[PDB]
């Protein structure tokens, strides 16, 4: 469908992101048979929402649970809600959610990281209390996005195995809410912003107003109307603009009005006037070459598996700001929209990424990745859908300068191309206004990768000197430089190293500057930087990883992934100061001149 | 002011605690002078509420700030709230708040741990946006609770000094809510439980109807009316008992119905039928011997400081339950009421405490602690006032067994007894239903301590082996026993050890089992246990602290305070398993055989 972001004015929100909900596991999978949504959840403990369910109770068995869990909550419809359009929305429900308003199934969703909502007007009475039961599923398979394989052992007990390097946290990770609109309501806006050598431009609009004529006005930061439009559908605005720019992100405001004969609806959409374009080996923003700095991030913290939190967001952005990061990539799933609102407001450049990681069977059972058994026509449709829902969500955020379709598919087999070519094309139809990318795994190098020509920007995840040439900066450096030059000459695209990093145990110090030591982390990033500055095609550097985060258990992960610049409690490792010096020492948004 | 916990029936609330407010420091103390409240705060930045302002920005200069900070936020008033009573409520604003609604000063408060509310109907228009501005002050002085001294440097800036161990986190710590009520409504209730030998017994209501009559029906957990009164001012209700017990904590519900010609206000309260009193050396729960287990705790966590957080609350309770805690004390300030509903609902026992800590000058410039210079009549009032507001809030929470009037005052100076006798008086009258205490410091020991006799239960914070007899279990054991026995003689009052603990560095291990080693914590906690058991008078153990927590900087505090059984990120130290084993190897609410 269509997704607008709930704002208040004529339209109003009840939070119900009030956190305390009833919660129980459904170990027997009785829940649907017995219609638990029909009465109060039995044997139910208190849980916080928004939040992962896994870590809230410090219990291994709830953490490692695979299958169905139930959230239940009673809530009060505002009396004043009367005959307005009432909508129940979930910003996210991890992997799968099915929702009941009082023994009435109102919605269903597969996707752990984007919103789903249903008009509930007919199913609720204003001034009365309703029971809300969500059945949440955390299972992955070959058609889920990201993919996985549940293994049931001989006892019929499920266990989730998956192919990506973060932990499969689940639950209601983001805001759930009740919200209002008039029976005439704006429900889709699409803004495209053009700029022409930065003295003037046009901002096209496209508007869907469920039964309403629309009018448009564009306002300053200091709230004065600078352009108007009728053409309630397709209306183009000309301006002497304050451009939304990486440093500051100046935001205009577009007010969308849906008028019925008796009814009004008012939707304000923040707009940054900026162009994004690749020209040759450059990534241009408002027609200037940009240089990315900053991180691949995760949504991860102690006690919240991936649950959204405002303090964590305020804090992490103070860190990213302090360190001189100008960008990030929503590694491995769409992030909370609050994050993109922040980025828009603060002029943070973002690479927006679907949840399509784990397409790889060689990261470290089926023998063909592209297979009817394993990655197939159904998967591709699920993949396209994931792309659709992400673009439908994030299309108007000026902070998003690029779409990332997938992280680290195995592109060696013939068929990778078969599978990805249509997604690349589809994606571009969905959004013509942004470069497109597919993040690239180390072993699909310049000579073996089959897919990268189909996208606009080259985003490489590189670990030379870590997973390969381990401990050896000297030969690490040679392989890295040779690889990046090969890519440059092969594709003549802008290259962003979207991942480079080494596990570092905070407090592990070594005179020998060897693996897993603060000093090795320092020397290794430093060597990588030396190379980047020698390669003109390199247009960006995003360190892996903002902070330590949880993964599945194994021999390769010491209590988790330790490639953070900060620890999970947001303590700086000495590499944090190193990056601070490089990033705050550069000219903003500008690439070093390959010397101090 | 009259104080009721807002809840949703015919009554509605919108949390403005939706987190992102605009924030600013007023370093130049211009804020009040320039009516900053009249316009958008400039030089503003985003901050999350509910949370301490100190640690959200990873900035030392903000963390150590003393003076006024400004919080601002705009909020659309809901359309269905139009001739209703609207109340603006802050559950806590740490130290001091001054609130404006569009250039209309609406409220002021001293005390960082209790709610304050005002009707804003006249200053706000329904369906319109109003601007909310708050002035938050963190400064402490002799009149304040807890006290402090603020020094203005030779350069001109302010630095805070204070005498309690934990860190001075300030800002809007708990939720802010807009709040609805009919023009005729309830703003007060009080309930008492009598239970004689667990046969059927009574609950006396006393209520305040702001212009209405009340029907007052008591419902069982099944909403089955088991008693009724119409005397809106004084009643009694009697049925086969069904005790609120510490094991499971069963609750009843009391609908408070308040009637006017046009409007009815239904207010709901939760009631736990239980009895608390001392007979000689025993704390009796429903006329039966209780033995406390669990912790002294703080409100402290990684990036929010003392800011409330549901996930943290869910998680901490999981851990206390797991470890066998049945009780805790709201250390050195009153906690978020959410914590008390949890304890009410899960049947946890709570020693409730005021913010009155740091009366002492010997813990580690004025000559006389109780004097015009230090602690005076004015200070005794605020102490009184703080005690008023606490009981006003928590009087109805069944989980509260006892008031702690203060933590660790120095009672050796002249006038200590004069100071505490009248406050003891005023409190006994304010709640006759619950016993009353004052938590005692090591150096005011049995022979030296005045003012132990005015309280019903002896609450002792003891550190032998750690501050004295440093590292010496053998002598510390004797001093402790002789001490505890010397306490049974002077008084035959129930003894609870409210604090016993040792700093311990997670990961510090020693074959020598010496100070600041995981082993020592175990050995020492073990030692207090052997002694504890031998003393018939000892009614309880509350370990200091539950988890590591921040303190102001100094040579005695390494991370901050390290006496936590868990680290600040909630990871167990080996002593978590020691306590686990004792506290679950017990019979519930009972004392060990002074042997196995
Ligand atoms: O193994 C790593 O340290 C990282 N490398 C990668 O190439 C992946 O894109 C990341 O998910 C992963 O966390
Ligand atoms: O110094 C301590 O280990 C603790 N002992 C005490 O007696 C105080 O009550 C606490 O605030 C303090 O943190």
């Amino acid at each position: 469908s269509h997704m607008l972001r709930p704002v208040e004015t004529p339209t109003r929100e009840i939070k119900k992101l009030d956190g305390l909900w009833a919660f129980s596991l459904d170990r027997e999978n009785c829940g649907i048979d017995q219609r638990w949504w029909e009465s109060a959840l039995q044997e139910s403990r208190a849980i916080a929402v928004p939040g992962s369910f896994n870590d809230q109770f410090a219990d291994a068995d709830i953490r490692n649970y695979a299958g169905n869990v139930w959230y239940q909550r009673e809530v009060f419809i505002p009396k004043g809600w009367a005959g307005q359009r009432i909508v129940l929305r979930f910003d996210a429900v991890t992997h799968y959610g099915k929702v009941w308003v009082n023994n009435q199934e109102v919605m269903e969703h597969q996707g752990g990281y984007t919103p789903f909502e249903a008009d509930v007007t007919p199913y609720v009475i204003a001034g009365k209390s309703v029971r809300i039961t969500v059945c949440v599923n955390n299972e992955l398979n070959w058609q889920t996005i990201p993919p996985g394989m549940v293994i049931t052992d001989e006892n019929g007990k499920k266990k989730q195995s998956y192919f990506h390097d973060f932990f499969n946290y689940a639950g209601i990770h983001r805001s759930v809410m009740l919200y209002t609109t008039p029976n005439t309501w704006v429900d889709d806006i699409t803004v495209v912003t053009h700029v022409a050598q930065d003295c003037n431009h046009a901002s096209v609009d496209w508007q869907v107003v469920a039964n309403g004529d629309v009018s448009v006005e564009l306002r300053d930061a200091d709230q004065q109307v600078v352009a108007t439009g009728q053409g309630t559908s397709g209306t183009l605005q000309v301006v002497n603009p304050h451009l939304w720019q990486p440093g500051e992100g100046y935001l205009y405001e577009l007010c969308v009005t849906a008028k019925s004969q008796t009814e009004c609806d008012i939707y304000p959409l923040r707009v940054g006037i900026r162009s994004v374009a690749v020209k040759g080996e450059q990534f241009l923003i408002n027609h200037k070459p940009f240089y990315f700095t900053g991180f691949g991030r995760h949504e991860d913290a102690d006690l919240r598996g991936k649950g959204f939190d405002n303090v964590l967001m305020v804090h992490d952005h103070a860190l990213m700001d302090w360190i001189g990061a100008n960008s990030y990539r929503t590694s491995h799933y769409p992030y909370a929209e609050e994050m993109l609102d922040w980025a828009d407001e603060h002029g943070i450049v973002v690479i927006d990424e679907t949840a399509a990681v784990g397409f790889n069977l060689s990261l470290g059972k089926p023998k063909e990745l592209y297979s009817e058994e394993a990655v197939n026509g159904e998967t591709q449709q699920a993949h396209l859908q994931a792309i659709k829902e992400l673009i439908a969500r994030d299309k108007n955020h000026p902070s998003v300068v690029m779409w990332s379709i997938a992280n680290e598919p195995d592109t060696r087999p013939q068929g990778a191309r078969e599978y990805f070519a249509p997604l690349a094309e589809a994606t571009r139809k969905l959004d013509p206004t942004r470069p497109i990318t597919c993040v690239n795994v180390m072993f699909c190098d310049a000579h073996t990768d089959t897919i990268s020509d189909l996208f606009d920007v080259l985003c490489l995840n590189r670990y030379y000197g870590w997973y390969v040439q381990s401990g050896d900066l000297e030969t690490a450096e040679k392989v890295l430089e040779k690889e990046l030059l090969a890519w440059q000459e092969k594709l003549h695209q802008p290259i962003i190293i979207t991942e480079y990093g080494v596990d570092t145990l905070a407090g592990l110090h070594s005179m020998y500057t060897d693996m897993w030591s603060e000093e090795y982390q320092c020397a290794w990033l430093d060597m990588y930087h030396r190379v980047f500055d020698r390669v003109s095609a390199v247009v960006g550097e995003q360190v892996w990883n903002f902070a330590d985060f949880a993964t599945s258990q194994g021999i390769l992960r010491v209590g988790g992934n330790k490639k953070g610049i900060f620890t999970r409690d947001r303590k700086p490792k000495s590499a944090a100061f190193l990056l601070q010096k490089r990033w705050t020492g550069m000219n903003f948004g500008e690439k070093p001149q390959q010397g101090g």
